Formats: structure tokens, C-alpha cells, sequence
């Protein structure tokens, strides 16, 4: 029996407060994120093989602030999964509004985490006719996609058996990002600090290249953007920021439809 740190990650009313109390029952303690107002949720329970700490997340659509006033809910959950205090994450999604919820999703499978997706509110889609082929999905996302209820309690022991069971997200050519914007993301990202692992480098290049805020302060070099976006004004030429959502956009446009009926 190792130890194992979880974070539960989801767009807001994706229902990961039910799924929480699935998971810890009245084994859970309140806090608050270090320094700040945001309540800190935390919980444990044991899965054959780990005595797992859960750590609730706030609530957030996108990782990526291109934005001022954003919230400081939606901006801590970067930064926790960024830190690596957490050994893997549970990604809640409303089946619901599949292609909404996936964003987020696929951001952190381009970070790379370690990944099951718990696919929650299976009943409201069903009740809006919504067929889903999860083995199609999990086979498209890379990582475990484990069906879920909250409401009923429906899925917790699959979920836990998947949790003992993920180790490492398939390895997969996600997004097509044009090479331009690449070749500046591995330029920013090899300028940066080497304890961060190399696809979280590159991913971060990518997010700094899109207007990320508050990615610049994990780079080590934006000092150093102002240069890669002018290299940029040439070749893909007018927005980054647009060609950079597209591609995740088509992405998860593609990957709904193929599993979608
Ligand atoms: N019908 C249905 N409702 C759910 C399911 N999961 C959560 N809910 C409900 O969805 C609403 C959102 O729940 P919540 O856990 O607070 O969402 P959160 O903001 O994302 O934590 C609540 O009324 C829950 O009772 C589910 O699988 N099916």
C-alpha cells in the first residue's frame, strides 16, 4: 500500500463536489489555498493498492488565462498541478456538453499528467439522447475514461480499480499546432528551467505564444517572448492566439464526432 496524491480537476458543475463525497465520505478536512481566501478541499480513501489523498481543485473552463480579470478560483488549479505535488489527476466531465468539458481535458493531457477522466452526468445525456462510445473516446483522449453517476454512487469502483491500474497516458500526437509556432514554443521551452519536464516546457512556450498571463512567471526566459512573436509576424502571421485554439479547437471538434452519436 503506497500513498498516493489525486487532484480532482472540472470545468464548474461538471458535479465534482458529488463525486468528492462519493469518493471520501465524511473523511474530509477544509482549509484553504496558502495565502488566499479559495477553499482547499481534501479528503483520502483506499483503493485496493493506495491510500489516496484527494485534493479538490477549483472549478475552471481552461487553464490558460489570456484574460485580466479571470478569477483567482480558476488560476490556482494550474498552478497545483504545475507544482507536481500531485501524482495523478481525476478530470470530472459533464458528458453533457462533451466538446465544452474537453478543453480542459485536453490541456492536461498535453501537459502529460497522469490522467483518468471520469465521465459524470452519463443520465442527463442519455436523457438528451446522447450516445457516447467510451472506449472510442478513451482510445482518442490517450487515458483511462471511466463512466460515471455521482448522484447514484454508479461507477466509484471502477474509477478506483482505474486509478490503481493508470500509470502513464498514451503517448499521442493530440493537437496539430502549425510548425511555426512550434519551432518558437521549443525555442522558448529549452530556455527555461530543466526540473520542469520537457513537454510541460513546451506546452508553457505554447501558452506564452498565446497570451498566457501568468505563464511567463514559470518560463525563466520571457525576458524572452517579445522576440519569439516578432520571429512569428513573418510566418503564421497575424494571431498565434488564434491559430493555437484552433487547433485544440478541431481537435476536440473531431474527437466528439467521431465518438458522439
Ligand atoms: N442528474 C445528475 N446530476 C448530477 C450528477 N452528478 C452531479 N449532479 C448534480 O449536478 C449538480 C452539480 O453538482 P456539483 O457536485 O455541485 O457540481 P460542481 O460545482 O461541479 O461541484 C448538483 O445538483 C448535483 O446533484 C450526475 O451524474 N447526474
Amino acid at each position: 500500500m503506497q500513498k498516493l496524491t489525486v487532484g480532482l480537476i472540472g470545468n464548474p458543475n461538471s458535479g465534482k463536489t458529488t463525486l468528492f463525497n462519493q469518493l471520501t465520505g465524511a473523511r474530509q478536512r477544509v482549509g484553504n489555498w496558502a495565502g488566499v481566501t479559495v477553499e482547499r478541499k481534501e479528503g483520502i480513501f483506499a483503493t485496493t493498492d493506495h491510500q489516496v489523498t484527494l485534493v479538490d481543485l477549483p472549478g475552471t473552463y481552461s487553464l490558460t488565462t489570456i484574460s485580466s480579470q479571470t478569477s483567482l478560483d480558476e488560476q490556482i488549479a494550474c498552478h497545483y498541478i504545475l507544482s507536481g505535488d500531485a501524482d495523478m489527476l481525476i478530470n470530472v466531465v459533464d458528458a453533457s456538453n462533451l466538446e465544452r468539458n474537453l478543453y480542459l481535458t485536453l490541456q492536461l493531457l498535453e501537459l502529460g499528467i497522469p490522467c483518468v477522466v471520469a465521465l459524470n452526468m452519463l443520465d442527463i445525456a442519455e436523457k438528451q439522447q446522447v450516445r457516447i462510445d467510451i472506449d472510442a473516446l478513451a482510445a482518442r483522449l490517450g487515458c483511462p475514461v471511466i463512466p460515471l453517476v455521482s448522484t447514484r454512487g454508479r461507477g466509484i469502483e471502477a474509477l478506483k480499480i482505474a486509478l490503481d491500474r493508470h500509470q502513464a497516458n498514451s503517448d499521442l500526437e493530440l493537437v496539430h499546432y502549425p510548425q511555426p509556432l512550434l519551432r518558437e514554443a521549443d525555442l522558448l521551452a529549452q530556455q527555461m528551467s530543466a526540473q520542469i519536464p520537457p513537454r510541460q516546457r513546451r506546452w508553457l512556450g505554447l501558452q506564452m505564444l498565446e497570451g498566457d498571463i501568468y505563464s511567463r512567471a514559470y518560463a525563466g526566459d520571457a525576458a524572452d517572448k517579445l522576440d519569439i512573436a516578432l520571429a512569428n509576424l513573418s510566418d503564421e502571421i497575424d494571431d498565434p492566439a488564434l491559430h493555437i485554439a484552433d487547433a485544440r479547437y478541431q481537435t476536440i471538434a473531431a474527437i466528439c464526432d467521431a465518438v458522439s452519436n
